[PDB]
């Protein structure tokens, strides 16, 4: 129910504020964004756009911590998460900002799944770092968005290869070669 | 349960709309097809044909994005996906249309798996482009369907070679040679 | 778990029925065999012989399509698959019938892998055609079974040569010479 | 309601005292912490920090038992839980102590979920043992906290792989390889 | 209120006597235990130990019926419940006896919840049978108590995996694998 | 993981039993060896010697079939495989028996690769027949072991010549001459 989802999203928003504060974001930005989203939920709980924006905010709060723990420096994750949070707070129905937020959440999920499929950190951390740096440079750059989507597709293809019956070692070797090639060649 | 599957398919159908809207398809066609399928699910949730058609529609929605990201131009993917969507909307139990939709989804999956196997893009993108152009020319052409099925079988054979113990580099070399020959000669 | 494997096998059996109908088998034979196997699974899910027979049936359903797409005429594949399906349906624990079914599945897998190894179709399709014709002539002929097993071993030896470090072109040339000689001389 | 939550937390605190006594902690420490927290709840039921501290105390009481049952020796779990209990009792609003308690509760949950995922005990018990030993050595060590968070993320990624459609056996194999590498190298 | 709890426990004790008589326990033992507990409640209603013992007795009365219906033979449940009832009647404040009674009640609840999460009976009934046989052999055996606690934790981890978003089929498959391994290997 | 390897080796041992029964070995010997090895795996899964012996047994099970298909009579292969199986079953850590089993598996692999290299059967079958007859005569004869190792090295040198760039026909001619010389003179 829209009111029930609103209450659950307020709880998850408090948790997201805690996670963002622990990650390293400034207190003022987190406070402003969380207050704006909480007020938006309180005034119109039935609003779908606010609910989707809050879901994306919680996803980003988790993703920032996952990406910082993975190895990507906090000098490229924190500014990107700050800009995404501000953009979501301003216009909760700005399509490009939501697309970028889901791109970052998918990148964090792919980075956490590449470890599970036993891909070394030294081959996949550089690629995610490059993609995040390119996204931080110009948010509207289509090539960086394509690269992020291709990294997610590579991790999903590794999962599909595992499902097909290939031993985990062969899958890890092949996808590590693919990541090494993607480090230099864009269309690889 | 048929009603539970209907609800899950409604959610996946909404997600498939966005992705189709994101890909570049016209808004009117996507709206028409999605509304028709949602109404079909709502009236008769237990209908198996509608459920299979919705599954194929979601698969095509993901496949269009994967194929466009791979490198195949949107001038050959979008018309084909539009035709398949319209055919599925009209008759959700037209066997040839479902076969073609499954062929396109399998081609997208094969193109995504060829990257994980570390096959260069310049040798497999032309082959998928040619196959999709032949399919767009005449949907009932048996040679194009056979070529698509053979591409999928080649990717699966590369996976089987990886499982047999061949190093990934040798597998990539052999399958790249096979793709190069398939570019020129049909039965290659 | 035997019941879980049984349920998965019913799903794969429906898929196998679809594939066999697509291949060109008569509807009546496919319906009879599939209903018999489904009933056998439902009555005694824990039965190992029924599960093995259903696995062989799914393998044969895939193998028929692979062999028809490869180039072998449907006048030698469809009768053989029909006879194997009927034999499996009658006695799911007839050792010779299961051996022949695994021989056909292995022949299809070898034909699929010879393309990845980059062996031309014109050298390996005639040999598989001859082996399948000999098998269709007399199922109990030991020479035809030996020839099928030797074709599978030749493709596996090509994979082993690829693994040893021989370049793919040299492997293709040597195994093509071997296939050319196997066309004429039996112990080649 | 704050008073209702206070009553429920008093009941759970009695249960947690029983669990801690059964685990092997000294009677005096458990008694001291429990009476301090009960008095804090009684004087100011509406206090949020006391409620969060009591929730963490109950979580730790269950976590100690789960970790001891899993195989981790009581010589590394009991001192850590004792220190965490004393720290929570002293300052119920010390951010680092709550973070460490949440890390230990998450480690216990990950250890209990790795068994359900069907991960062998000999590959994950050593890693949790090493992480807990590092945490007991220096509580403020960031590397140990990062390692605990990475173990939790690995278990969650295994769950995500199960949700994607990979068979449980392949998931177990891949995540077991990841655990084996994490045993030796820190960023694995 | 202690007197109100005493009255409610007298009613539940009559119900528990009915359930124990239905299960198959001898009339004399049930009569003796119920009369002793009823007299203890009547003389000192405010006594906490008697109330806890009566609660455990009602739990055991339900647990015996649940375990017998589950499939575990009455030759291993009835002697264990008889010994537990006699021990509770003799000293209602014997810590080990209450711990064993709670272990049996938790085992019954785990066996009841394993069916809800769709785990086949043939994989979990043998494990509970083995645990109960080991407990009947030597009540003070720590390995059997650890095994019972681990079975309860496995069912709770299955519930947590359901809560995380894994489909019920994958959860059932993974926990069934875990149960099959627990059948042989004690630390599985 | 040792338990995972034990389970995989149990499955491969069942497959090896099937292959050995198909080859022509007596049922009693195959059953005895297989049950002994299965029990050894079950009691101590972590044992390395048992795992190596099971791997050698599977290799021998495949090698017997390959050698019989190649043309070598079953009167010299089946007794040798029987003796090797019994020796491995008795002491799974007897160095000489493992060396002889590895020699036979290598001879089968060399005979399989000599066909791919396109060496006629009439020049290499007699040499393998003579080597296997000498090995069956006296297992500890060093000359027969040296001859088997030299056959394997000749096939590997043919593969190396193919890798160097020599045309396959010249390689086949040179190695056929070498095999003809080896037929008569021992150090040829
Ligand atoms: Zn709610
Ligand atoms: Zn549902
Ligand atoms: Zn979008
Ligand atoms: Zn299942
Ligand atoms: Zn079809
Ligand atoms: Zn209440
Ligand atoms: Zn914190
Ligand atoms: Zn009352
Ligand atoms: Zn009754
Ligand atoms: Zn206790
Ligand atoms: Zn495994
Ligand atoms: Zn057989």
């Amino acid at each position: 129910n829209p009111e029930d989802v609103a209450e659950h999203l307020q709880e998850r928003l408090e948790k997201a504020r805690h996670l963002l504060l622990d990650a390293g974001l400034p207190e003022e930005v987190v406070r402003r964004a969380t207050e704006t989203f909480l007020q938006a939920l309180k005034d119109d709980p039935s609003d779908r756009a606010v609910q989707d924006a809050v879901e994306l905010v919680v996803g980003l709060a988790e993703a920032a911590g996952l990406l910082i723990d993975a190895g990507i420096p906090a000098s490229v994750v924190l500014p990107l998460v700050e800009r995404l949070l501000l953009g979501l707070a301003d216009d909760p129905s700005d399509h490009r900002v939501r697309d970028l937020a889901e791109l970052v959440v998918g990148l964090a999920e792919a980075a956490m799944l590449a470890r599970a499929v036993n891909i070394p950190s030294a081959v996949y951390v550089p690629v995610v770092e490059k993609v995040l740096r390119a996204l931080l440079a110009d948010p509207e750059n289509e090539r960086a968005r394509r690269a992020a989507r291709r990294v997610v597709e590579l991790v999903l293809a590794a999962a599909r290869l595992l499902a097909l019956g290939v031993p985990p070692h062969a899958v890890a070797d092949a996808v590590s070669l693919t990541f090494r090639r993607m480090l230099t060649d864009p269309d690889a």
